[PDB]
Formats: structure tokens, C-alpha cells, sequence
């Protein structure tokens, strides 16, 4: 038997597990649950969990375990897998990544007139008269997460001013992705920050939209890395090995980039356009110990400025 604790989400997860338990005769069960809600439990639980295995929505919440002395170190076969996005402490395995973008309908805003950093953003939308005619998800995890790596690359106090600033554009709050995107596509928002895939997912389906990147090292172009750890209490680390390796198999990586449309880590696959090179999304990305992302600051500032 293997035991999943999963920050994923279940309609991403269930095919993999469902394929590896026939391929491997391995029986899994999986729990799913939030990244925050497993970090609970685990502490909750200590000794007594019966999870072999933490596979999390984000780095940050693997960090948090890892600090936590939940989980077990990897060895260098697994971890020399991924291309980039091993963390140091190399006690879990990095299996996907996403990037925050910027999504626009291009029949309203031109390519060459965005700004080259988040924090200039607003100042763009004021200087084109975008009021009320922004979007973004106030509530999403990785909106979050974009806030937190703002607070960790320019201070809380820069991001203070640019929520702020944002908030006086009169934004429209979107509940999720899709509705936001929709509603760029409709006309009704112009442009919103959103994970790169989203972006990917409307292409596919005949979408024409924008995707602005930010220069190499903004804020507004974060890595979202998702990855897998062995916990220590695991009673079953040889079956949970075998899955970890199995999600850095080409045939699950594949499924990655292809059914869920999110970077894989590892060469052996049929790559995309929508996408910029893998090498190129790490080189964009701010330079964060993404283990360490302020999640809990930028919640508060987010509750302090009333955007939450």
C-alpha cells in the first residue's frame, strides 16, 4: 500500500495514481486536502501518520515540512531528474512549474506598451485609462504566492504601495482563473495577472490572448514550482520511491505538459509553443529561495489593505 497526502487537486492527481496503481499493482490511497490543511494534520499527527508521502501544490509548503524535519533526504538518482528547481535542502523532488504571467486581449492593449515590471503596472493602467478595467484573483493560492515574492524581492512596504495602488484602479475580483480570463476575452477587463497554463489552456481551445512576460528577475514573472517529498514516518519508502519516480517519467511529464499544460522538468517530452523554453522561464523568474516565500506576511498586508 502507499499513502498520499496531496495539495493537489484531485482531477490533476486521480489519473496518475489510478495509472500507476495499474501499472505497478501498488494499492494508493490518496488524501486531498489543502497544502496548508496537510502541513496541519502532519503536525498534528507527528510520529503517527500513517502518509508515506507529501506531493504539494508549492515549494513553500514543501519548505515548511522540510523545515519541520518532516521528510526524508532524496538521493542523487531521483534529484539529478529535474532540470532546475531542486532544493537545497534536497529533502523533496521538484516536478512541475508554472509561471505567473500577465494575460491581455490584444485587440485592446499592445504588446510593446506594457510595462517591463509588475510595480509599474498600475501606473500603466492609470496612464491608459484602464480603471475599472483590470482584473485579478484576490483570493487565489498563486496570486498569493506573487504577493509574498513581492514582499521577499522589494519589502513589505513597496508591496503595501502597489496593492494599494492597484486597489485604486478599482479592479474587478475574479473567484477564479478561467472567469477571469473569460471576461478578458469578453471585453470587460482588459488584462490580469494569472498562471501561465490558464493562458495555455484558452489558446487550445481557440482563444487568441496575450501573454505579457515581465523582464528577467521581476516580480510578476514568480516560479510556482510543485514537487513531492518522502515523509520520515513512511513505512512503505521503497513503493513511495517508485512514485516519485514515476512522476518524473517521461509518460507522467508528458501528461503534465499536455493534459494540464504546466512546465515538466524532465527532456523526453513533446514541448509546446505556448511555452518559452523551460531554461528561459527559470532565467525570467525572480531570484527567491522559493522554500522560504512570506506567505503569512503578504496574507496579513493583503487583510491589512483590504484587498482580502
Amino acid at each position: 500500500t502507499l499513502t498520499i497526502y496531496s495539495g493537489r487537486g484531485q482531477s490533476l492527481v486521480e489519473p496518475l495514481v489510478k495509472q500507476f496503481e495499474a501499472e505497478t499493482g501498488i494499492r494508493v490511497q490518496v488524501r486531498y486536502s489543502t497544502d496548508a490543511q496537510i502541513l496541519a494534520a502532519l503536525q498534528e499527527e507527528g510520529s503517527r501518520s500513517p502518509a508515506d508521502l507529501f506531493w504539494a501544490n508549492t515549494a513553500g509548503a514543501l519548505g515548511q515540512a522540510s523545515a519541520k524535519g518532516l521528510l526524508r533526504p532524496l538521493g542523487e538518482t531521483l534529484l539529478e531528474k529535474p532540470i532546475a528547481f531542486v532544493p537545497a535542502s534536497r529533502t523533496w523532488v521538484p516536478v512541475t512549474v508554472r509561471l505567473r504571467v500577465l494575460a491581455y486581449n490584444p485587440d485592446r492593449i499592445k504588446a510593446e506598451e506594457l510595462p517591463e515590471s509588475l510595480l509599474d503596472l498600475p501606473r500603466f493602467a492609470r496612464e491608459k485609462g484602464l480603471v475599472g478595467r483590470v482584473g485579478w484573483t484576490p483570493t487565489y493560492s498563486s496570486f498569493q504566492d506573487m504577493v509574498a515574492g513581492m514582499i521577499a524581492l522589494y519589502g513589505e512596504e513597496k508591496t503595501r504601495e502597489w496593492l494599494l495602488a492597484m486597489k485604486a484602479l478599482a479592479p474587478k475580483a475574479y473567484p477564479s482563473n478561467p472567469a477571469m480570463l473569460d471576461a478578458i476575452r469578453a471585453g470587460e477587463v482588459d488584462l490580469g495577472s494569472t498562471n501561465h497554463y490558464y493562458v495555455v489552456r484558452f489558446r487550445r481551445a481557440g482563444y487568441r490572448l496575450g501573454m505579457h512576460h515581465f523582464r528577467d528577475g521581476d516580480a510578476g514573472n514568480l516560479a510556482l514550482v510543485t514537487g513531492a517529498g518522502l515523509l520520515k514516518t513512511s513505512k512503505n519508502l521503497a513503493a513511495a520511491t517508485r512514485f516519485l519516480t514515476y512522476l518524473l517519467s517521461p509518460q507522467a511529464q508528458q501528461y503534465f505538459v499536455g493534459n494540464i499544460g504546466e512546465y515538466p522538468l524532465v527532456k523526453g517530452v513533446a514541448l509546446d509553443p505556448n511555452l518559452l523554453p523551460l531554461e528561459e522561464a527559470l532565467a525570467k523568474s525572480p531570484k527567491l529561495d522559493l522554500e522560504k516565500l512570506p506567505l503569512d506576511r503578504a496574507l496579513r498586508l493583503l487583510r491589512e489593505t483590504g484587498v482580502l
